[PDB]
């Protein structure tokens, strides 16, 4: 046609009325273009841009995409730019993100010769929204989901990026990375969002090859977990995927293996714990997955190597008997790993040539290289195939493992299903061994041309499953439904046994797979029978399901021979073994109905005449129409007759005459089990008649039902897809059966119509009972009907919304054709139904039951067109699972079982006919919704629940129907309209809140509803139809102020859509593919355009100051409740703008109430007044630095991090510092802590010199008139002793905090003010210090924080008047340091000293680093100020070199002298200097002290404790000060093991053989302090990372100090490697010589004389070779056999049995759960060693015995 479509939707093509599609949604795209083209250009963003952007989203969710290659750029670019809008509203940005989302969503439609989106944009877009300067002081309230939708939108938009892009984000965040702040986080999320991956090879050199090498050489240097470092790995898995063949991943293989096993956090060894360890995050196994699959292949499997070595390593933990907390992230590795080789797979083979750059010949996946991936995983999922979580992450891994390998797979789980599925003792496997067969069934259906075997297992195994249709389990009744209908699905049923005139043609396979067949009636009677059984001894509702799902899946698929017996033995038992119609006559009847809906003209010749005759014999009496109860074999066919008829209505024609006559009876029999069991039979033969739906659903395309049976139906078990020769069999409604819907329902819809409507006049006194059925009959008539009578129509409500493009509603077809000739019938039945609703809501308000009916009636005359939206909700969720668990990924074409397949086209005629939008309001709907009110608003509080949710409803269905009844819900709470009830008021804000996903309409979008419904939320306080007492009422408000500031976005008052959206839009409005020839736009409405928004955008604002005015007007009404006045408070609090400065009235309100009697309304006003101060704030001016300008040096190239030249001079120089004005005014004093540590920016930004910031010190005649109200109050003593008066008080004792909000308040004024009010604070804060309090305190150091803070822009006469103020102020708070009080002096400090120059304020650091270790106060003020001081010294890393190099020096002669809560707080700050000495790569080397250096000193002063003679622990020279000494250093360890960057550096080495030497063997238990201190610190510091270059160090160390003659030395050094390799492990496997090391050394150790290490030697042996770090050599055995044969020494000869044996034992302990070929010779060998003595008896008898434990 026109244009060329760009991948539609598949299913369009399969529905009925196919033809029509074309020329609507041509029509439809064509008006979308129009008016979103118009739209944009008219700047109507609301009523208008967004309606056809909504309209467009539901154009992709209906049609796929159907427009032009050259139109899809088109609307990327109009809603590119459009989104990107540098003060555009957040809330409405969602919609077009999510538009914006989906129109780059399939990025293989565009090519990057179409689309060149830019980048700065959505930079400038996500600093506005992630990394928000006004957030935190609650300025603008975001939507929740925003940064998962912006980090997509981003992600979306990355692939199409400029070439360029890459070299300017690496000059734009690469300044940002500072290894020591926070801004580091920030460069690498914005890499891990931004940085682009997808580029074709032609241009990887402007991509990941400008910034790979250096981004991956930082990530391998940090052992730590930072937050960011786990962001970095989402990069590299990104990185990764979209680029193998190409980078390399050799040298790094082993390092991301070796993190991946210590992500995992598998505990390893004798009980070492790392509570210190980080175990929250950095590592999901989602990435880490995707990056070890997109990292094989290739010529070096080496990654192949590593994943079977993984799975080696992790096998004792996915036994069944060895679960933990590692195990919910270890079965996501199996069940994620499988998967995305399979996405692998087809990604290289299977899916077709695009834009996106191939994967090359030399690094696809071949036959052996996924043969080797199966080989190496399986044994991991057929062990967690019986996990005690329940088997789901393994039956997963199993599906997608046999799609590859299916002959590796399929046989050990039918190897472990039929005995499962036999035994009787063990029930745990039958579940395990048919939910893994379920995954693995297409599979094993279909041969696959190598486990040709396959399917022969398919009917035995359906056969031995029949017991598990069992009353008794819930469980496996389940799963053995599932597994029936799952393995029915796969096969043609049909008994294709006698062919035996075939003597070739077939397979030898195919021959014993057809002469099984005949057993098919031995399946579907045995089977039902087991139907049958558990239906007459019949969570439930659940089992109905499964049993009528099975048996309908079962009955499609079998022949028209096996039918017939199934339909004589589904009738015999429904029709002579008669059943209760609640819960088994239930099941019975959805079991007749699947043998009514296979073949319908065979099976309703039976129940039909049968269940008309016997309901015929049973209503004859009557005086059965006015009995009450009904004998209950009425009941039973009344209900079978009922649900046999929701079948295909062209064949139920034939029984068309005394089918009628059976309801001409019925419906009108007094009793609510018979009219309705009559009315829903109406309900299924109205629906079964007038509504579109597929007829058969059987597996082989339109017949199924064949007499030849000389072809051949078992060559057909799968036959997957066939999207196009898919032949689906529609029921398309005919004219005679509309014809017979419109009788039956003018025969029985018309006289109870009629009678309702005498109802509601004053005739027909009629009775509640019968109003009911009336109303029960007219409603299954209707919600069978649906489909034949169009909507409600009227004439349009009018004074909504000015809508200059268009408003109209999408008109889908559907395939009926309504009759217009015909009287509609949805308008009589309104007409009927609000008469009668004013009948009863005024003469009989008590009948609770009839009045649910004319909810429910409303409810579905105003939506229902054939299709219910929670039964087309809970299909399309039952769709997914299902389709999920059937997914053959790994081919392409949506190959699937034909019966979800054809489901999938009625999923999208559903979804068709389901989705109408926003239509016209339609006086005739707003009668329905008026009308509902006042059911929602009604006596019963049954009746106003039900009728707010057709309520709620109803309102997301109009377009601007929410504004409509703003007014209308918010009558009742008014103040003034007297006597609403206590009901109705309850009932108008049940309906004000909304519920929990839908509309709230008190906190709806627009300024015009917000400024209605908060005054009145407000003023329905004083309302005297209000009751607090109730409480339900305190429970409500409580709900709609938490609601509401719980989803409060800012709103509005500016919207001006630039001169680059309107030149974009023009484009899409005069586009020719596809378009209603418009005519061009008139500048005169190109004007009036402007006009209606320049005049939309000014109401907005008057409506914001009216609101705030409003609020202020009822929050101080004359008496109205404390709640009123608090929810007031808060909604005004919500409305701190940013855009504007706060009104003037609301300055004076949140200023005057700092002091408020409550303290609630107290922190209300820290945050506003908060808030008002940062609006207030005026603008510091910025110049630009040369950085090599104020250095002199020529800032050199090849980028070098850390401590430079041109870096220097913003270091912290005690001889450099300003201490005058002149000095101070000529310098540079850059702020931030991390400018220039890794580069400069492009331009840096100085603040400029006091002669052209804001002048400060003003007159409060200068104020801007804003500043008068917090002038006038912050400057008189009586609001300053009431504020500090009320902000020294304890809020909650023992838990309050520093509280930043209160910080932020302090800023605040002495960065606007900053002279005067000091004055009036110093007696209040001299008064503060010196209270012994511990919330006076806590005041005094908010303010003191707030105040240095503040003075970041002063004079330098007026910080030095600071600092004579604030030096006696801060010695004073520090000598008075308490326990209630230190973690707020070390708040305050690193509060006060954070993101500042560490020049400017250096009176801090002389005060505080002075005398940290004095003595006054005893021990714990030394800790406590030395603590105070950490903080400071930690917020200004790496620029305060010396400082850092003062602490050293002075601290150092005091390792000794200290107490033991001393040294704790000495170890965290050594710790904390020596942060900045990083093995980093490309950092020059520090000024700040060196940790090689100074434990160089430590091994001077250390020395005398680690000589010869091995004396040790005396603690009571220079030994004694040694062991003091060791005391603080092993302190300083155990905090330096997590925080430090290179963690133990070759001198940090050294300190550990004096370490083994001290530390206890068996138990934690106390002893003396610093042995259990030298314990704990040797588990912290194996458990840690090491470089390659440094795994010979530590094993030069360790084969060193196993050769000491200290026991308790050679026991821990043994348990240190057995930590320190598993943690780590691939490390060392990456190195030949430290393997061969380590199995010397543990051999070694094994023949010491200490029987206790020797013990422990084994047990490490027997450790690293389970994880097979450590190969049991045929020379290992050997060795251990020679030694076993010594003699018996008639010692230096039983040490070496004892050792042969010992490792002998260690060899049959190294494989748990399984015998290799090798354990039964070798434990032969350990039976020749019972009677051997002792110890060797010990250790045979405790290895046999573990033995054969776990055997
Ligand atoms: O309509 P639904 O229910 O929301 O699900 C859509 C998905 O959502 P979307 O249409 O974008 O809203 C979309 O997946 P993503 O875009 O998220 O990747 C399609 O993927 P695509 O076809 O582009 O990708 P490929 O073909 O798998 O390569 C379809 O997934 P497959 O079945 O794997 O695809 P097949 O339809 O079988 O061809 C799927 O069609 P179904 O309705 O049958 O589930
Ligand atoms: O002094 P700090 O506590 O470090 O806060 C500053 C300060 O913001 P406030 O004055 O609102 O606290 C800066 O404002 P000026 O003093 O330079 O006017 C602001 O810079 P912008 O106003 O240019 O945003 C900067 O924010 P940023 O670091 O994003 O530039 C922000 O630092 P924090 O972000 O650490 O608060």
């Amino acid at each position: 046609r026109g244009f060329v479509p760009q991948k539609e939707i598949v299913y369009n093509k399969l529905l009925p009325y196919a033809e029509r599609l074309d020329a609507e949604s041509d029509l439809q795209l064509a008006q979308i273009k129009c008016n979103l083209g118009r739209a944009v250009q008219l700047q109507e963003l609301w009523p208008g841009g967004l309606f056809w952007t909504r309209k467009l989203s539901t154009y992709i969710r209906l049609y796929g995409r159907k427009f032009s290659k050259e139109d899809h750029v088109l609307f990327i670019k109009l809603l590119y730019e459009l989104v990107s809008i540098p003060k555009l509203e957040i809330s409405m940005m969602q919609g077009f993100a999510r538009l914006l989302i989906n129109l780059l969503k399939k990025k293989e439609l565009l090519s990057r010769a179409d689309l060149e989106l830019p980048w700065r944009p959505l930079y400038d877009m996500v600093e506005r929204i992630l990394y928000s300067k006004t957030e935190h002081l609650g300025l603008n309230w975001f939507p929740n989901s925003v940064e998962n939708i912006l980090k997509t939108l981003v992600k979306s938009c990355r692939p199409y990026f400029p070439a360029d892009a890459t070299a300017e984000m690496l000059e734009e965040w690469r300044p940002l990375m500072c290894p020591f702040d926070v801004t580091m986080q920030k460069a690498i999320t914005y890499f891990e969002i931004f940085l682009p991956t997808s580029l074709p090879p032609e241009l990887h050199h402007k991509g990941f090859k400008l910034w790979f090498d250096e981004l991956i050489g930082l990530w391998v240097s940090v052992q730590n977990l930072p937050q960011w470092e786990g962001q970095l790995v989402n990069l590299f898995a990104r990185l990764a995927t979209d680029n193998i063949g190409y980078i390399d991943w050799d040298p790094y293989v082993p390092k991301i293996f070796t993190r991946i096993l210590r992500s995992l956090n598998l505990p390893v060894g004798s009980s070492q714990v790392l509570v210190p360890r980080f175990l929250t995050n950095a590592y999901d196994i989602g990435h880490a997955v995707i990056w070890i699959t997109a990292m094989m292949g290739g010529p070096s499997k080496l990654v192949q190597k590593h994943l079977a070595g993984l799975f080696n390593s992790i096998t004792s933990f996915y036994h069944p008997s060895n679960n933990g907390r590692w195990l919910n992230k270890l079965m996501k590795l199996l069940q994620r790993l499988p998967n995305s080789v399979v996405r692998r797979l087809h990604r290289e083979r299977y899916k077709k040539p695009s834009w996106l750059t191939p994967v090359p010949d030399s690094h696809k996946l071949t036959d052996q290289d996924v043969t080797d991936f199966v080989q190496c995983i399986i044994q991991p999922v057929l062990l967690a195939m019986f996990s005690k979580t329940g088997s789901l992450e393994a039956a997963q891994a199993l599906q997608n493992l046999a799609l590859m390998r299916p002959e590796l797979v399929i046989p050990p789980v039918l190897e472990r299903t039929y005995p499962a599925l036999e035994t009787l003792t063990e029930p745990h496997q039958l579940t395990a061994t048919l939910s893994c067969v379920i995954g693995v069934a297409r599979s094993l259906v279909s041969g696959g041309r190598w486990f040709p075997e396959g399917p022969t297992h398919m009917l035995p195994l359906l056969m031995r499953a029949l017991p598990g249709v069992d009353p008794n389990d819930f469980s496996k009744c389940m799963i053995t439904f599932q597994f029936i209908a799952t393995f029915s699905t796969l096969v043609p049923l049909v008994d294709c046994s006698s062919v035996l005139q075939e003597r070739n043609d077939l397979t030898e396979v195919e021959r014993e797979l057809c002469s099984a067949t005949a057993e098919f009636e031995d399946f579907v009677l045995q089977f039902m029978d087991r139907c049958f059984g558990l239906i007459e001894s019949s969570l439930e509702s659940l089992v109905e399901l499964g049993l009528s799902s099975t048996f309908s899946t079962i009955l499609t698929q079998c022949s028209k021979e096996i039918f017939m017996v199934a339909l004589q033995k589904v009738f015999n038992f429904s029709t002579s073994h008669i059943f209760e119609t609640r819960v088994a006559g239930r099941m019975v009847a959805d079991m007749c109905r699947a043998a009514v809906k296979c073949c319908p003209e065979e099976s309703l010749k039976l129940f039909v005449p049968h269940c008309c005759s016997v309901i015929t014999q049973l209503t004859m009496n009557d005086d059965v129409l006015n009995d009450e109860e009904l004998d209950k074999e009425l009941l039973w066919n009344l209900q079978l007759l009922s649900e046999i008829t929701r079948v295909d209505g062209r064949k139920l024609l034939l029984y068309r005459e005394q089918l009628v006559k059976i309801l001409q009876r019925t419906l009108h029999l007094t009793c609510k089990q018979g009219y309705t069991l009559s009315c829903n039979l109406l309900h299924h033969l109205l629906r079964s008649t007038t509504l579109i739906y597929p007829t058969e659903y059987c597996s082989v395309p339109g017949g199924f039902d064949k007499p030849p049976s000389e072809y051949f139906p078992i060559k057909d078990w799968g036959k997957p897809g066939d999207l196009w020769n898919l032949g689906i069999q529609w029921h398309v409604p005919s004219s005679e059966e509309v014809s017979f819907a419109f009788y039956l329902l003018d025969s029985f819809l018309q006289p109870e119509l009629v009678k309702l409507q005498h109802c509601g006049d004053g005739k027909l006194e009629m009775s509640r009972d019968d109003i009911l059925q009336s109303l029960t009959i007219v409603h299954n008539c209707i919600l069978g009907s649906g489909n034949l009578l169009p909507p409600l129509k009227g004439e349009p409500v009018t004074n909504l919304v000015p809508s200059m493009v268009s408003l109209e509603e999408t008109k889908l077809y559907t395939g009926l054709e309504y009759d217009l000739s015909r009287e509609n019938h949805r308008e009589v039945i309104a007409t009927v139904i609000r008469k009668l609703l004013n009948h009863i809501l005024d003469n009989s308000e008590d009948d609770t039951k009839s009045l649910f009916l004319i909810i429910k009636i409303i409810g579905d005359l105003l939506q229902f067109q054939g299709s219910h939206k929670h039964e087309f909700d809970s299909r399309w969720k039952s769709f997914n699972l299902v389709k999920k668990s059937m997914e053959n990924r790994l081919h392409g074409k949506k190959q699937h079982i034909r019966a979800l397949l054809i489901d999938r086209v009625m999923l999208q005629h559903e979804l068709r006919t389901l989705t109408v939008e926003g239509c016209e309001y339609k006086k005739i709907h707003q009668d329905m919704i008026r009308d509902l009110l006042r059911l929602s608003t009604s006596s019963y509080s049954q009746v106003r629940n039900k009728a707010q949710q057709t309520f709620f409803a109803a309102l997301g269905a109009y377009n601007f129907c929410c504004r409509d009844i703003i007014p209308l819900v918010l009558e009742f709470l008014r103040p003034d309209r007297q006597g609403v009830t206590q009901q109705q008021f309850k009932g108008a804000l049940y309906c004000l809140l909304g519920n929990h996903s839908g509309v709230c309409l008190a906190n709806l979008h627009d300024w015009d509803c917000i400024v209605q419904t908060w005054p009145a939320i407000v003023s329905s306080g004083l309302s005297q139809a209000m009751s607090l007492e109730k409480p339900s009422i305190v429970r409500l408000f409580d709900d709609l102020a938490e609601k509401i500031h719980r989803q409060y976005e800012t709103i509005g008052l500016d919207f001006t859509i630039p001169k680059s959206c309107v030149e974009i839009a023009e484009l899409l409005q005069q586009s020719k593919n596809p378009s209603i020839n418009q005519i061009l736009l008139s500048p005169e409405k190109i004007k009036e355009g402007i006009k209606r928004q320049q005049e939309k955008n000014a109401d907005a604002l008057r409506n914001y100051e009216n609101l705030v005015d409003t609020l202020l007007d009822g929050v101080e009404q004359r008496n109205l409740p404390w709640k009123f006045e608090h929810i007031g408070i808060g909604l005004l609090s919500l409305l701190l703008r940013d855009d504007r400065v706060l009104p003037l009235r609301a300055i004076r309100f949140f200023v005057e109430n700092l002091n408020h009697d409550a303290i609630v309304v107290r922190k209300m006003a820290i945050s506003a007044v908060a808030g008002i101060l940062k609006q207030l704030k005026r603008t510091h001016k910025k110049l630009t630095i040369n950085p090599c300008e104020i250095s002199g040096c020529p800032k050199p190239t090849q980028i070098i991090a850390g401590d430079r030249p041109d870096n220097h001079w913003l270091h912290y120089d005690s001889k450099t510092i300003p201490r005058t004005k002149k000095e101070w005014e000529s310098s540079c004093f850059v702020e931030k802590t991390h400018w220039g540590y890794y580069t400069w920016p492009k331009n840096m930004v100085v603040y400029a010199g006091v002669e052209e910031q804001p002048k400060l010190g003003r007159s409060r005649e200068d104020m801007t008139e804003a500043e008068q109200i917090i002038f006038d109050h912050f400057s008189d003593p009586k609001f300053v002793e009431q504020l500090i008066t009320f902000l020294s008080l304890e809020d909650r004792k023992g838990k309050d905090k520093f509280n930043p909000r209160r910080f932020c308040l302090f800023k605040g004024i002495f960065r606007n003010f900053d002279d005067a009010f000091l004055p009036v604070l110093k007696p209040h804060l001299e008064h503060l210090v010196a209270d012994s309090h511990e919330s006076t305190q806590r005041c005094v150091a908010e303010i003191i924080a707030g105040l240095i803070r503040g003075s970041k822009h002063w004079t330098f006469e007026k910080v030095e008047k600071l600092w004579e103020l604030l030096c006696p102020l801060l010695r004073t708070a520090l000598s008075n340091i308490t326990v209630e009080t230190y973690n707020d002096w070390g708040a305050c400090i690193a509060t006060s000293c954070e993101s500042r120059d560490p020049r400017k304020l250096h009176w801090l650091f002389e005060l505080l680093l002075e005398s940290p270790l004095s003595g006054e106060g005893g021990s714990f003020v030394d800790a406590c100020r030395l603590y105070v001081l950490q903080g400071g010294l930690a917020q200004q890393e790496w620029r305060v070199p010396e400082l850092l190099h003062r602490l050293l020096k002075y601290l150092e002669p005091k390792l000794t002298q200290v107490y033991k809560n001393v040294r704790e707080r000495i170890g965290s700050v050594l710790t904390y200097i020596f942060m900045i000495d990083v093995s980093l790569p490309n950092t020059t080397p520090t000024i700040s002290p060196h940790v090689p250096e100074f434990t160089a000193r430590i091994l001077e002063k250390l020395k005398p404790l680690m000589d010869v003679d091995e004396e040790i622990q005396n603690h009571v020279d220079e030994r004694t000060q040694g062991i003091k000494l060791l005391k603080t250093i092993l302190k300083w360890l155990m905090a330096s093991a997590g925080r430090s960057f290179s963690t133990a550096v070759t001198e940090q080495l050294q300190l550990l053989p004096l370490f083994f030497k001290i530390a206890p063997v068996e138990n934690d238990n106390s002893y003396d302090e610093l042995k259990r201190d030298a314990k704990l610190c040797l588990s912290l510091m194996s458990q840690g990372l090491l470089y390659p270059h440094q795994v010979p160090l530590v094993l030069q160390v360790l084969k060193q100090t196993a050769r000491s003659s200290s026991w308790h030395a050679r026991y821990t050094v043994l348990t240190y490697l057995q930590t320190m390799v598993f943690y780590n492990l691939f490390i060392f496997l990456n190195n030949e010589d430290a393997v061969k090391d380590i199995r010397w050394l543990v051999i070694s150790l094994l023949e010491d004389e200490q029987l206790e290490v020797r013990e422990m030697a084994a047990t490490t042996l027997s450790g690293l070779l389970q994880c097979n770090f450590l190969t049991m050599d045929s020379p290992m055995q050997i060795h251990f056999e020679q030694l076993c044969k010594t003699k018996l020494p008639k010692s230096a000869e039983l040490v070496k049995r004892h050792a042969g044996v010992l490792g002998l034992g260690a060899c049959v302990l190294s494989s748990p759960y399984d015998v290799p070929t090798w354990m039964p010779q070798l434990l032969m060998n350990l039976s020749a060693h019972l009677n051997d003595p002792q110890p060797i008896e010990m250790t045979v008898k405790k290895t046999l015995s573990n033995f054969r434990r776990t055997h």
